[PDB]
């Protein structure tokens, strides 16, 4: 009370959470508090002091929550799976107070339908379509995000891993929304966050580039982009331009660190995503790419010794000699269709390998990153040598 005439000792103390002790942040990252089942409930229990003389409040995902017991001190909720932000604020009566920020995490059963982020299918762009990856998605009938009710969810097979398509409505404006997925009994699962944005925002693919050569870049709104800026140098014309990739060549500039940015047709600046971070400009290191051999040279260590075709020579020592370690070797491979298997490992003169034997189907780049012991040991044993069988070795550059 504020009227009393005078505040006895214990009121006027500072509060303190004495049980249960919680961990600290990681490294700027929440620690978890609670990881529990979808079927159990979130049980804290608080002892505080002062005794009598201390409210608490939770919050979860920022929102006030009652605590499930006729205490105050002790929550008890059940929570669809996911992982939530779980604030725990005590104040006592003459208003001092202490705090505490984890993570709640809630683990799906395993016949639930469930979805998680594999990479970046969790930004969205409204009217357009959208993928959950997950368990047991065929068995969802309607999605639940912000109010809306998406009932045209269809479950794709795929060569590589199945999703549930769906489209995200024109009216729901930007923002943060935790989703649920629906069966037809009418049953509710967890599905953890998406964000909706209008932005072009680049997602991946903007950290790195090789001047003078194609560049691809993977986003949410890229078909807005009008224009890029990297260094000085402002390309206006793209190979491709779509909602989720923009191709374009990379301007001539120096080894080194440059600054990207971008403009809409709008005119309003691009987006750019990072470690979860947006901002309206990206560091790109670029590099140039050196052409150490070209050709076409078969591999097969069936062939006898002296046979040219047994190895890839043909790059001498005196290259990799001045080769700087940190360098980026790349390998473009390709298969010979009549051969019963493909196999390849970059190698020394000894046949020490540099990496790992690599067994294949398809034609691929190998790119690996040469040491100061790799570089050692390549002058020490007489070079580099491609090794292995049913392939051909198109062209080697380094960067
Ligand atoms: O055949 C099918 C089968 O192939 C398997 O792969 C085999 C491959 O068939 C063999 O040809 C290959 O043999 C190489 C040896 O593994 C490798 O160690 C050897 O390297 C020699 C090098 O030739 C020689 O010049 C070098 O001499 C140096 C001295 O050691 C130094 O003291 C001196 O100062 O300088 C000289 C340099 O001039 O010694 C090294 C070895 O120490 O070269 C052989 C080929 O000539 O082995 C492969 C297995 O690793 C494949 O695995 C199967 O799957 C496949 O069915
Ligand atoms: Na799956």
């Amino acid at each position: 009370t504020e009227e009393e005439p005078f505040a006895t000792v214990t009121e006027n103390d500072d509060p303190h959470i004495l049980a249960p002790v919680f961990p600290d942040r990681t490294n700027g990252q929440l620690a978890t508090f609670a990881n529990i089942s979808r079927d159990a409930n979130l049980s804290i229990a608080l002892t505080v002091t002062p005794k009598d003389y201390t409210t608490v409040t939770w919050f979860i995902d920022g929102q006030e929550v009652e605590s499930g017991t006729d205490s105050d001190k002790e929550i008890n909720r059940s929570l669809k799976a996911g992982t939530y932000n779980l604030k725990i604020e005590v104040e006592t009566v003459k208003g001092k107070k202490t705090s505490r920020e984890g993570l709640v995490v809630v683990n799906p059963l395993a016949d639930d339908p469930q979805s998680k982020e594999v990479a970046f299918e969790r930004i969205v762009s409204p009217g357009k379509t959208a993928r959950l990856y997950g368990s047991n998605l065929q068995n969802v009938t309607a999605i639940l995000l912000g109010g809306n009710t998406i009932t045209d969810p269809t479950y794709v097979e795929s060569a590589d891993e199945n999703y549930l398509e769906y489209t995200i409505p024109t009216g729901v404006s930007e923002g943060d929304y935790r989703i649920v997925l629906q069966d037809a009994d009418g049953n509710q699962y967890g599905a953890d966050m998406v964000k909706v944005t209008n932005a072009s925002l680049v997602i991946s693919g903007a950290n790195r580039a090789t001047a003078n050569v194609d560049w691809t870049i993977s986003g949410i709104n890229l078909e807005n982009i009008a224009s890029l800026t990297i260094g000085g140098q402002t390309v206006s014309q793209f190979s491709n331009q779509s909602s989720t990739e923009i191709t374009l060549t990379c301007p001539d500039l120096s080894d080194g660190s440059y600054t990207m940015t971008g403009k809409t047709r709008s005119g309003e600046a691009v987006q750019f995503l990072n470690d979860n971070i947006t901002t309206t400009e990206q560091t790109v290191t670029v590099s140039t790419e050196i052409t150490l051999w070209s050709g076409h040279h078969y591999v097969s260590w069936d062939k006898p010794d002296g046979d040219p075709n047994k190895t890839f020579g043909l790059i001498p020592m005196d290259v990799f000699a001045g080769i700087t370690a940190g360098s980026t070797l790349k390998v473009v491979y390709s298969i010979e269709p009549t051969a019963e298997y493909h196999k390849m490992q970059l190698a020394t003169g000894y046949w020490t390998g540099l990496a790992s034997e690599m067994e294949f189907t398809e034609n691929g780049e190998y790119t690996l990153i040469l040491t100061q012991d790799m570089l050692n040991k390549i002058q020490a044993e007489a070079g580099f040598l491609c090794v292995g069988h049913g392939y051909y070795v198109d062209l080697v550059t380094v960067k």
